[PDB]
């Protein structure tokens, strides 16, 4: 029993990460097989990010301006290509630790692991959402970009965030690893705006089974809801709708606590509209909403903590 | 900019964990060099916990009871041998894997990340710290025991935590990797209880500097006051005293905020008596203590986010 949150065991990504360095700017990359992947920033000057030429910069670059360092031994690239926003390096050397991995884009909601790096060094790792305005909520310093966000399954890594910059509200915005920026996003230094943030419902309800799991119980009611009405009320709340499709991925706790998704519902219904009256739920005085249904399940399934 | 409850990378501590099978019982060991070390009740049977005698279990049992394995190889047990709480089982074969490492003793207050397991298979990473009635906030479910807590340095892993056991408050209990237990506690399926938690007023301070750090300010008032008043006022909402030695340890901070340690102890003090008001720090609507100062200089000290 207990909760808490949880990040991936980060080695077979520690095994992954680089440092490149092109000319100024220094940062993280990703060597899988024999390409490193990096934020395409790396060859800009302080100047240079007011509003970059990225196609110009490179142009104007050869293989040799790339220094690849993976601890203390030197990777020669001998092949330079840009996708989107992110660099591929070849390299000489094929990453003899490169794990099993795919290349995800994930959606508003779902969590990642951040291995935040700095001179190609891990720092530490945290437990991360997509917000549904596309940013994340991280903690990243100068010299962090090439940062990975990623999941596990058994063997199998999972990258979906790199990390390229931080929007003055102490939030943060990336690629996936074929360059795309997640949100309205582009790489340069320069006001932008994301959408208004919003609770993602699922996840909260999805908590509050692992509070009951943990024997937090307090909160349950004896009503039910219909999910028409559950939604009319979180609406006003900055809560996202709820739809038949998260109902279903509640199912598991759902059918792990005998407490039905929609009387899950009319108890979350109850905290939103008269608060917690000074009380917490698993420790916390808010409503928590970056663990999903299934870091629940893959955290909690052994307990019962009733 | 951002903060966030980050673990230690848990690579070279991956390299380290092993299933340990005695009979009926599976759990996690540690292999450093030629030795595997695991909690001693891996030799118990259920009926055996109520109150074992533990000399008495292990002295019918030979090396090759044990059945220790890593990954798809199993490694031959030729030696075994308790120290306190700790199985330790000499092993044929040394860990090409073995990090630069060393065993200490934490104190209450202090942070370590933990490295869940089951079966030997690393499960997820998190941040804990020793409470002062020297228990720990985990998440632990049936098959953890044997996982570890540890510090990073640079490269040398301080392994401070082996799990034994779960108190029904939802709290975790175990010992340092010489098998002593950390509290007054045995491990033995039987009622202890604890002492009574308190808050740890140094990392609390470490975190509002953190949210100053961080660009939250509005806690901050023009006040300040002396040690001992403080400690007065913190005593009675059950805060550990601060020492000259805290004020000592979160000089850094200070100096990396131009706020005298007695200015913020002023601003927590107002916190303690007033509450917050609805406001939130560094997002939390509770204040928090596990963070120390070092983990706070270790995340934030590229930051500035004023
Ligand atoms: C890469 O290492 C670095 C990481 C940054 C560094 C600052 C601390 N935390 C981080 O995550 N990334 C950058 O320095 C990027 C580089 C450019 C080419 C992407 N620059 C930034 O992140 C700047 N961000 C902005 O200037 C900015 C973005 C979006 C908005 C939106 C609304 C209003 C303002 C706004 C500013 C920062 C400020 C360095
Ligand atoms: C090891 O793998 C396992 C880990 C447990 C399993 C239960 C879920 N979470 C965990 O962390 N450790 C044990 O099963 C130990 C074995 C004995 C020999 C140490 N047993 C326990 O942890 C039991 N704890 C108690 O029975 C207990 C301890 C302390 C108190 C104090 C006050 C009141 C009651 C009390 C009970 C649990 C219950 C299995």
């Amino acid at each position: 029993s207990g909760f808490r949150k949880m990040a991936f065991p980060s080695g077979k990504v520690e095994g992954c990460m680089v440092q490149v360095t092109c000319g100024t700017t220094t940062l993280n990359g990703l060597w899988l097989d024999d390409v490193v992947y990096c934020p395409r920033h790396v060859i800009c000057t302080s100047e240079d990010m007011l509003n970059p030429n990225y196609e110009d910069l490179l142009i104007r670059k050869s293989n040799h301006n790339f220094l690849v360092q993976a601890g203390n031994v030197q990777l020669r690239v001998i092949g330079h290509s840009m996708q989107n926003c992110v660099l591929k390096l070849k390299v000489d050397t094929a990453n003899p630790k490169t794990p099993k991995y795919k290349f995800v884009r994930i959606q508003p909601g779902q969590t990642f692991s951040v291995l935040a790096c700095y001179n190609g060094s891990p720092s530490g790792v945290y437990q991360c959402a997509m917000r549904p305005n596309f940013t994340i909520k991280g903690s990243f310093l100068n010299g962090s970009c090439g940062s990975v966000g990623f999941n596990i399954d058994y063997d199998c890594v999972s990258f979906c965030y790199m990390h390229h910059m931080e929007l003055p509200t102490g939030v943060h915005a990336g690629t996936d690893l074929e360059g795309n920026f997640y949100g309205p996003f582009v790489d340069r230094q320069t006001a932008q705006a994301a959408g208004t943030d919003t609770t993602i419902t699922v996840n909260v309800l999805a908590w509050l089974y692992a509070a009951v799991i943990n024997g937090d119980r307090w909160f349950l009611n004896r009503f039910t809801t219909t999910l028409n009405d559950f939604n009319l009320v979180a609406m006003k709340y900055n809560y996202e709708p709820l739809t038949q499709d998260h109902v279903d991925i509640l199912g598991p706790l759902s059918a792990q606590t005998g407490i039905a998704v929609l009387d899950m519902c009319a108890s979350l219904k109850e905290l939103l509209q008269n608060g917690m009256n000074g009380r917490t739920i698993l420790g916390s005085a808010l409503l928590e909403d970056e663990f999903t249904p299934f870091d629940v399940v893959r955290q909690c399934s052994g307990v019962t903590f009733q």
